[PDB]
């Protein structure tokens, strides 16, 4: 689990989204596994604006930080979990790396701040979904 919030949004991984996620959502996007919804609290985090390739990430399921090299946002084909049949993600980026369904809204993060979530993983890959391309994240 895990969620980004900055300024009125929350965002988390589509296929964890909550009733109340759903009942004030702003954006939705099925190819991405990203979900934004609206927060009555003003969020804190800063969202990455960078073409950084390295950072770090949080595996809850080692409760560790990993340092990752991981590729650009890109539509990769995701092998079938539960959550989503096998099927093409976009936006996703992946590292070498440790990555179980509930590492899913761990934070990958790089000196200009939240790069992405976990979002996939399995055969030593963990794959990131971006939001660093979705500018309107910081204003109203
Ligand atoms: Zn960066």
């Amino acid at each position: 689990s895990g969620a980004i919030y900055v300024g009125n949004y929350r965002v988390v991984n589509r296929h964890l989204a909550t009733h109340n996620d759903w009942a004030n959502l702003v954006w939705e996007d099925s190819s991405r596994d990203l979900l934004v919804s609206s927060t009555t609290a003003q969020g804190c985090d800063t969202i990455a604006r960078c073409d950084c390739q390295t950072g770090v990430y949080y595996c809850s399921s080692r409760r560790k930080h990993y340092p990752v090299s991981f590729s650009k946002p890109s539509l990769i084909f995701v092998e079938a979990s539960e959550y989503y049949p096998a099927r093409y993600q976009s936006h996703l980026m992946l590292a070498v790396g440790h990555s179980e369904p509930g590492d899913c809204g761990g934070i990958l993060r790089c000196q200009h701040g939240v790069v992405g979530i976990v979002s996939t993983g399995g055969n030593g890959l963990v794959g990131f979904a971006d939001v660093r391309d979705l500018l309107w994240l910081d204003e109203e």
